[PDB]
């Protein structure tokens, strides 16, 4: 300690990364179920194409997964933090649906693969706004303090 | 700077994911390792169940490696910091048995994983519980305010 | 709030941070194109060597991610931002460098990849240097004041 702390400005990160943590887990359980429904067996990531969607599926979501986390925490620290959470909840409800989705069917799951994209690169963009605010006052500050010399 | 920094805070969190780091190298080495002894050379991660076990050990390990940190910085920042730490360590120990084990066969991975999945659940709930006595007790007085109108 | 942020010490891993997250969309625009030109529908993750290259070079860069941030993050708070961030830039434009490799030859992965890993362990080690700087005193002043009773 510390007679302040800043959970106050990222808890609203926190829980939509807990929310994110949870539904990871989930596309492992459904993972684990469509092993014992047809029969894979580990090491071993290949079946039925029923078996080989809900694999796939699964891993196309962890392997987005840190580049959402890492895209939330700079949008909503640099950007605005209710922004952040609210394209955050949008992105994993969208990752719920391409999952449920490509299980399906794999042309099922193109429509909400779209809407996730469209809500990670809204927080990207988030992200750069942020971070062009935070870098470019004080680089055409010196750069024009550079030319003054009369 | 700053004339306080919140270092102090988080340098467990810190150094479990720093060790966290190092086990994932290993891991990473160890297929290197297995690709050698087994001539399996890239592009391509089928050949042998043998060279497959160790592939997918560290694939598995790296897919659940964001869980884990996302949940360690939150459980360590919400709830309590040794504790987490605590877990992470539990967690990541069982990591090296779940990998040491497919290794040496599929049927092996089982009782380390379901250690590691028990101390990951514990992590998801410190998790919850800390961001459930950040967010309850305004909601509640709250809703309270609301009705007190007469 | 907060009268005070400590933007002002992450930003430039922020921004390294941002530019990773840039990169691996980058790849994974690749691996859908590679997958366009080379007619690989999911689920499914072979083909042509020349599209099972892409596809790895992604999955690679994909699996090592969470190290650089994880690594980039502490070493950054815990020894120095601007060192860290500079190790960043490299590590990321020698991912750019293994991706554009791999996929023209899994031969032309190597050189980079062994620049890639020189950067990420000198991230390891000033993670380390400053991890110990940070616990090394107090447990050397507590060791020494429990030999201290005479
Ligand atoms: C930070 C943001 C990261 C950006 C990630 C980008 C993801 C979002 C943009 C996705 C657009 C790509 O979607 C595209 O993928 C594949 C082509 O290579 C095709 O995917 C298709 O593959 C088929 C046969 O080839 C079938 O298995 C499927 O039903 C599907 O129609 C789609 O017909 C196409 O629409
Ligand atoms: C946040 C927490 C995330 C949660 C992750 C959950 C992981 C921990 C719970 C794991 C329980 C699942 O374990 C389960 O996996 C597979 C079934 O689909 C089976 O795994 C089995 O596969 C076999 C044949 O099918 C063999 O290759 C193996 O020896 C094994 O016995 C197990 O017999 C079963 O016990
Ligand atoms: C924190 C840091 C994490 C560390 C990650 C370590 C990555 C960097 C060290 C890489 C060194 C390993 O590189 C090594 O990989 C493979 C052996 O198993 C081989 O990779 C080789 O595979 C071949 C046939 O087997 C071909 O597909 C390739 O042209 C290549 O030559 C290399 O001949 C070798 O040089
Ligand atoms: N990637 C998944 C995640 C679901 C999961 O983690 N399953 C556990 C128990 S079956 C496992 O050890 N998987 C083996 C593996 O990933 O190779 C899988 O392919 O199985
Ligand atoms: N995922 C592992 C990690 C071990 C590793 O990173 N190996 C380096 C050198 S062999 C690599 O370029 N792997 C090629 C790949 O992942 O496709 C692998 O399958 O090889
Ligand atoms: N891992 C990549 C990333 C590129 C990507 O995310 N593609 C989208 C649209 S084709 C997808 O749904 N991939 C299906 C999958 O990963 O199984 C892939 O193999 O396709
Ligand atoms: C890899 C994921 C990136 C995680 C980065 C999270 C680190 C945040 C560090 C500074 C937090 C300071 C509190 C917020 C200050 C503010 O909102 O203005
Ligand atoms: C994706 C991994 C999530 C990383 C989030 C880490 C960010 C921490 C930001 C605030 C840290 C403030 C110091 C701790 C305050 C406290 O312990 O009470
Ligand atoms: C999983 C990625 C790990 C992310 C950890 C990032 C959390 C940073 C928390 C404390 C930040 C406090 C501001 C910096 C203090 C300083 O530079 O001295
Ligand atoms: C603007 C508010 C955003 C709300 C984020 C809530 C997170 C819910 C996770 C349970
Ligand atoms: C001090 C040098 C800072 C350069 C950082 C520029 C980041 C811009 C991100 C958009
Ligand atoms: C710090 C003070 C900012 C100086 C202003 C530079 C002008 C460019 C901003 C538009
Ligand atoms: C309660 C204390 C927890 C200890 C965490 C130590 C991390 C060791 C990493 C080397
Ligand atoms: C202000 C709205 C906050 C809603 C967040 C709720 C998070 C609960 C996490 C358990
Ligand atoms: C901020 C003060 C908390 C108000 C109390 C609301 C009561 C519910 C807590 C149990
Ligand atoms: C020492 C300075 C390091 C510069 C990091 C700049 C990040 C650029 C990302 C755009
Ligand atoms: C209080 C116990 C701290 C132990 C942490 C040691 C971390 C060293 C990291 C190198
Ligand atoms: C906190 C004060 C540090 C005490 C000094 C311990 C000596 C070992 C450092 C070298
Ligand atoms: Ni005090
Ligand atoms: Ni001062
Ligand atoms: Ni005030
Ligand atoms: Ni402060």
């Amino acid at each position: 300690h510390h007679h302040h702390h800043h959970k106050d400005e990222v808890a609203l990160l926190a829980a939509v990364t807990l929310l994110g943590v949870l539904l990871q887990a989930y596309f492992s359980l459904q993972v684990i179920s469509a092993r014992r429904a047809f029969r894979v067996s580990p090491p071993l990531t290949t079946g039925p194409p029923e078996f080989e969607r809900v694999y796939r599926a699964q891993v196309n979501c962890s392997e987005y997964f840190p580049l959402f986390l890492a895209t939330l925490w700079v949008a909503g620290i640099f950007f605005h933090e209710g922004a952040a959470a609210l394209c955050g909840l949008v992105y994993l409800f969208a990752r719920l649906r391409y999952f449920q989705g490509y299980a399906r069917s794999a042309q099922l799951r193109l429509a909400p693969l779209y809407a996730s994209a469209r809500a990670l690169w809204l927080l990207v963009a988030l992200a750069a706004l942020g971070l062009l605010a935070h870098f470019l006052p004080a680089a055409l500050r010196a750069a024009l303090l550079g030319r003054l010399r009369t």
